[PDB]
């Protein structure tokens, strides 16, 4: 078993989906477990496909910079949908060595321990309107190092201050 | 001839060199050709490691986010390093759609034609000190779309507004 990479552009180049549409494809065909590692969250149509991938069932685990994680709070507030009462869904943030806040410089979707979306494009507004960006879809022998990764940030991630 | 991948990290992790060492080390090893693609270009070691190069012959082709290139021009201007006056290194600046700037969020160093370091660090003092970041070290098949990205991106580069 080797492993497998597409490149995927925003805007496209010679592939039939965009970048988001590609992230809410991969959400919405989810059976069992999402690790999401992202800088900045504020995009309400990737949330709703994640808080309904968490009623199917389907285990979120999501981890967020922490200098940007009130960004996420407040889109959560905006839709009425606040991830603390979410069952399937948990939250926790990462930071780096502070001097001026250090920072979780990382992106990445795995899905089932299956399928892992890697690259520049971060879950905003902007990413999808103004922004020029690529991620790689990744499959076979990798996706392993990704989880691994996910687990080592997850190791060192905090409950947001928030949540009590 | 397939593709292969080894995950850097920072801090590091199961290797014995830290991300900013590789970046300097895939310079120094350039014969031929540095292609990179950058959001914020601030540090002066691989700078200086850059200037190196194209000195012995290599040719260099910079691409950064324009939004950002006052911070590499400030910093050139400090070592008093005119890239302008260096007659191996062309630089260009990409942007997105503005509506607030849209920005070219893409990071990746391409070596002879050989080698790509794709990932989540920038060449700044603070993802040396002071962020978590990760990066890919590629070789075989997938640097050949590498090689493609750069020259789409280098088509809709435009000359910085400073040079004359
Ligand atoms: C997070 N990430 C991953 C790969 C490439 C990138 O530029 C970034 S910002």
């Amino acid at each position: 078993g080797g492993t497998h990479i597409d490149l995927l552009f925003h805007p496209p180049r010679a592939h039939l989906l965009t970048i988001k549409e590609t992230i809410r494809k991969m959400i919405k065909e989810a059976r069992k477990v999402i690790a999401l590692v992202m800088d900045i969250f504020t995009d309400v149509d990737i949330f709703k496909e994640i808080v309904e991938a968490s009623t199917r069932g389907v285990s979120v685990y999501i981890l967020l910079d922490e200098s940007n994680f009130n960004h996420f709070l407040n889109m959560t507030e905006k839709q009425g949908c606040s991830v603390q009462r979410l069952r399937n869904i948990r939250v926790r943030t990462v930071k780096g060595q502070d001097y001026f806040h250090g920072k979780m410089e990382q992106k990445f979707l795995l899905v089932d321990c299956q399928k892992v979306m890697y690259g520049s494009y971060s879950y905003m507004w902007s990413f999808e309107k103004a922004h020029l960006s690529m991620v790689q879809i990744i499959t076979g022998q990798l996706v392993e190092s990704f989880d691994e990764e996910f687990r080592t940030l997850y190791a060192r991630s905090c409950v947001p201050s928030s949540f009590a």
